[PDB]
């Protein structure tokens, strides 16, 4: 699972894409998207 300010991934990203609970991944470039 992927925690605050990490990144959940955009294009090509193949780790914890799943952020944790209470945390949403949003995508703020393509490719960087992030568990804010």
């Amino acid at each position: 699972t992927q925690c605050h300010y990490g990144q959940c991934g955009g294009i090509g990203y193949s780790g914890p894409t799943v952020c944790a609970s209470g945390t949403t991944c949003q995508v703020l470039n393509p490719y960087y998207s992030q568990c804010l």
